[PDB]
DNA sequence: AGGTAAAACGT
DNA sequence: AACGGTTTTACCT
């Protein structure tokens, strides 16, 4: 059975590709760090975040937003690394998605007890492009609904190189992240990350 | 009028 | 601890 219509996991599709990917994930925080941002109403986010590409996911006191640049830094935000990019492209067509282009990364990092409680990814203009969603380190459960928040939830354990895409018809569907168990992973050592790929401008 | 804020406590 | 109330409202554009 298949996830959702237009919904698909690959299971450990990223899983050799991710040695490079954690180095590359090093990289970009070693320009714009991780932090954990604070929502309009005033919350800390339990998950800390930062991105790369042309444009990055951003919290702001007016909602949420897609910047070119970092806020923290006032710099842009650091070029998508080639290894993030020709997995994310690789992933797409493998689900189906071959067209995808995407121009912004946000990537989370998971400590014990971090959580993305559900919501939908809708800041992006262009509803066409799907999301690609890759998982790292330690295991966590993905939520995955439909339209509406009370919507049926499916849950899912996400593994070190599972990578999740989704679009046409499940593309707004509502989904999260349940609070992380803590653990050991080889190549996080106590973390999970997560690598959410967009087409967020036009 | 519609979009977005909740990607965030009680049972 | 899974589910759902809250947005059961307050502001922008
Ligand atoms: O960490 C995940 O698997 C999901 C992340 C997510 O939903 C997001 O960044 O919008
Ligand atoms: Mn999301």
């Amino acid at each position: 059975e298949p996830l959702a219509a237009g919904a698909v996991i690959l299971r450990r599709f990223a899983f050799n590709a991710a040695e490079q990917l954690i180095r590359d994930i090093n990289d970009v925080a070693s320009q714009s760090p991780f932090r954990q941002m604070v929502t309009p109403g005033g919350y800390t986010m339990s998950v800390a975040m930062t991105n790369c590409g042309h444009l990055g996911w951003t919290t702001h006191r007016q909602g949420y937003l897609y910047s070119p640049i970092d806020p923290q830094t006032n710099k842009p935000w650091p070029a998508m690394p080639q290894s993030f990019h020709n997995l994310c492209q690789r992933a797409a067509t493998a689900a189906g998605y071959p067209d995808f282009q995407p121009d912004a990364c946000l990537i989370n990092r998971y400590a014990p007890g971090a959580k993305l409680c559900l919501h939908q990814d809708k800041d992006e203009p262009d509803l066409r492009a799907p999301i690609v969603s890759v998982s790292l380190g330690l295991p966590a459960i993905f939520q995955f609904g439909g339209l509406k928040r009370n919507d049926p939830l499916k849950r899912l354990l996400l593994e070190h190189g599972d990578v999740v895409v989704w679009g046409g018809e499940s593309r707004l569907f509502y989904h999260g992240i349940q609070p992380l168990k803590a653990g050991f992973h080889p190549l996080t050592i106590d973390c999970r990350y997560n690598l959410t790929f967009r087409q967020a401008g036009k």
